[PDB]
């Protein structure tokens, strides 16, 4: 019952003379080794110590408490089992006394672990500090220098990395290094007061090289390629465009002025791991995840906007006037060939460009959220297979091919769309694109089926069988559901006459419908427009710009190597002694920030 | 009525629980009765509902508990 004791004194800290007489009486009963000493020294349940408990519960008198208990630990050649020990339970498995201490903001303390010998690189491997979604447990990085520079703590971080045993380069069980924890924890513009960027500043100067953020973890992801990946648009801007100004650490920036004479400015941004030409660039991170919802504020970035706006304007625009130009025509030749169906010249351009559009858009779709980005690679599939099958069709004796080659021919007006999202008056259809098909159409589509269904019942049965044409086109079940959607429709007429027994309530019926779906096709109206005009605006703008990216960086990978070789935005520079690295310049001109020039490549601008 | 949703929805199924709950025979409520014993003082001895909560935008420090021990 000694056990009990020990922790109690040691977690209520009201007295250190209690725990001193209890590990009096603690070392007497072992004079009667090591590990009897620490199986009453820890709970068999955790694995805690009673530095934990003594750490967990922080009192006015727990340095002390802390200094008495390693103490008596040295004192018996077990301070080293025991500093370093460890929980055993599986939710905070491999969670040691520093950990506890740094997590207590207690620097004293932590530097007496340090001191002590407790191990820098205890990962705190269990199944709550690597929750499997956020917001159920803590993710810091597992680490003690990772939790330092979490908890905002650069005195903690400063005292681990000046350590010997120290490694900077530790990598958790997800992967992560201490830079994509930090990423991870980044929150946004003004929530964690942006401190997370000093200690990824400070963390990546202090152990100046690129080993770092060239390093990916278990997803084959960078630091910087999961700054893309997640929506912290704060940190990507600042490793986008992270100029140093130090000598010795000048080669760690991605950004570099070269050019400055006054308020004019050139500047080179690098674009190593961001501009398509690897495995997933930030570029291509940044413009085809859809998980985000903030690609609006991450591809006006520094270097990406820019070479979005190059290869646009060097050769994605004239790939999308030429593919527009082609449908355009392809549209024309299908509406001729529709209007002057057999009830010359060629009627197989259709044909052969129908197939290419299929073959192309089948295996774009085969590689692969996918229905508001991949929307139109299934329409144009659809009005290609349309168009094959009509083929087929007439050249077979079927009169059923003008079915499908007018269905084909309207699919392809629509299709139309594609190509003017940013017109301005094509904007409703483009936005609607992605609020309507959502739910609100099947929410619509389902009460509509069950008012259909009830009052074709309803109305149904309230109708007399009668001596052919019954007085009633309220008969069977089916024409009044019929009846029902013509109404709905706007192709029907409700007459007073309808051969009931109740005409009164039949036509109270009948006019409960038709003020029903009135709501629902309001309510799908309202939500449909949801006008806010200034904002829809910027909503059908956001989409014009994304999908434009998205199209840009679709063009880019049907060119050929050589192709892209000879567009290859981004002019060679060296910007150190041997760097050498592929950047891309960018004018400005500030006439706001008055400063001497000191930081540049060349002294001669131009 | 985006927020006023929200609100019938709340107060219709606390409602709804409630008048189910006193449906249950008296035994079946016993077996339910969420909320644990737990010692709080010398002999408090009171139910205690434990609740886990995340607040993700923290900026402070604890030093307190009554088993330190994380459950
Ligand atoms: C720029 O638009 C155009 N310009 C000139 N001519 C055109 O057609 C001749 C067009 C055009 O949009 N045509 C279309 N064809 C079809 C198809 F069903 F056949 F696929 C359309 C369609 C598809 C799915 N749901 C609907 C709704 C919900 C509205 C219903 N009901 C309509 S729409
Ligand atoms: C999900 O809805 C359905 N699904 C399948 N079948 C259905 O009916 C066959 C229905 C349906 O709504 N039925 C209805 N019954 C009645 C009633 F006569 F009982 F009052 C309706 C009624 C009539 C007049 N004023 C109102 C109010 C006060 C709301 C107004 N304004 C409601 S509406
Ligand atoms: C008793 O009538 C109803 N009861 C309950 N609900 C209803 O609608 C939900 C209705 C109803 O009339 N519906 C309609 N649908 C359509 C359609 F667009 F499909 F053609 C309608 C139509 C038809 C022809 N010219 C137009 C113009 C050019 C004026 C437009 N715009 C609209 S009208
Ligand atoms: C085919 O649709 C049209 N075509 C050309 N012109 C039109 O205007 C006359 C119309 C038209 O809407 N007629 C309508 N009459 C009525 C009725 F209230 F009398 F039942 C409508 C109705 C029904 C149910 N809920 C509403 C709400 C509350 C949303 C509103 N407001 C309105 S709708």
């Amino acid at each position: 019952r000694l056990k009990k004791r020990i922790f109690a004194a040691v977690s209520e800290g009201c007295v250190e003379e209690l725990v001193e007489l209890l590990v009096e009486l603690q070392e007497l009963c072992r004079r009667r080794v090591p590990d009897f000493l620490m199986h009453k020294l820890t709970a068999s349940d955790t694995g805690k110590t009673c530095l934990m408990k003594a750490l967990l519960n922080i009192n006015p008198n727990t340095k002390e408490i802390v200094r008495i208990l390693l103490a008596f630990a040295e004192e018996n050649d077990i301070l080293g089992r025991f500093i370093n020990a460890e929980y055993t339970e599986e939710a905070y498995e491999g969670q040691t006394a520093l950990n506890i201490a740094i997590e207590r903001r207690q620097g004293d303390i932590a530097a007496l672990l340090i001191a002590a010998g407790a191990d820098v690189n205890a990962h705190a491997k269990g199944a709550f500090f690597n929750p499997k979604y956020q917001h159920e447990g803590f993710y810091f990085g597992e680490t003690p220098l990772a939790l330092a520079a979490c908890t905002n703590q650069p005195e903690i971080v400063q005292l681990l990395m000046e350590h010997e045993q120290t490694d900077i380069t530790s990598r958790d069980s997800r992967g992560n290094n201490i830079l994509h924890a930090l990423v991870t924890v980044a929150e946004d513009f003004k929530t964690q007061n942006d401190f997370v960027k000093r200690m990824y500043d400070m963390i990546l100067l202090r152990s100046g090289n690129w080993e770092l953020e060239t390093t990916r973890n278990n997803d084959g992801l960078t630091p910087l390629q999961l700054a893309a990946k997640m929506g912290k648009a704060e940190i990507l801007k600042y490793i986008l465009s992270r100029e140093i100004k130090e000598k010795r650490l000048r080669s760690l920036s991605r950004k570099f002025t070269d050019w400055a004479y006054g308020p004019v400015s050139s500047s080179l941004y690098d674009l190593t791991n961001v501009d398509t030409t690897t495995d997933n660039s930030v570029l291509e991170i940044t413009v085809y995840n859809t998980n985000i919802d903030n690609r609006h504020e991450m591809l006006t970035l520094e270097p990406l906007h820019t070479l979005l706006h190059m290869k646009w304007k060097k050769f994605a625009k004239h790939m999308f006037f030429l593919s527009f130009c082609f449908y355009f025509f392809y549209n024309i030749t299908l509406t001729l060939v529709s209007y002057y169906r057999p009830r010359l010249l060629g009627r197989m351009f259709v044909l052969i460009w129908a197939m290419c559009i299929s073959v192309k858009e089948g295996i774009a779709i085969f590689l692969l959220s996918i229905l508001s980005d991949a929307w139109f690679h299934f329409v144009f599939f659809i009005q290609a297979v349309l168009v094959i099958l009509s083929v087929f069709l007439y050249l077979f004796a079927y009169k059923e091919y003008l079915a499908c080659l007018v269905l084909a021919m309207a699919l392809g007006w629509a299709n139309m769309l594609y190509y003017t999202r940013g017109f301005q008056s094509m904007s409703m259809y483009s936005v609607m694109i992605q609020k309507v098909i959502l739910h609100d159409v099947l929410k619509f589509l389902f009460v509509y089926i069950v008012f259909l269904l009830g009052f074709g019942v309803a109305l149904a049965s309230l109708i007399e069988k009668c001596p052919n044409k019954d007085c009633s086109s309220y008969g069977s079940f089916s024409d009044a559901v019929l009846e029902l959607f013509k109404l709905t429709i706007g192709l029907g007429d409700l007459n007073i006459q309808q051969n009931s027994k109740y005409p009164i309530l039949f036509l109270f019926l009948l006019i409960t419908y038709v003020i029903l779906t009135f709501v629902l096709l309001l309510n799908m109206l309202i939500a449909l427009m949801g006008e806010t005009v200034e904002n829809v605006s910027k909503e059908s703008e956001r989409i014009w710009r994304l999908q434009r990216a998205r199209t840009i960086l679709e063009f880019e990978k049907m060119l050929p190597e050589w192709l892209r070789s000879r567009f290859r935005m981004g002019e060679l520079c060296k910007v150190a002694e041997d760097d050498f690295r592929l950047c891309l310049r960018i004018n400005e001109v500030k006439w706001t920030e008055w400063k001497t020039h000191v930081s540049f490549l060349n002294e001669d601008p131009g």
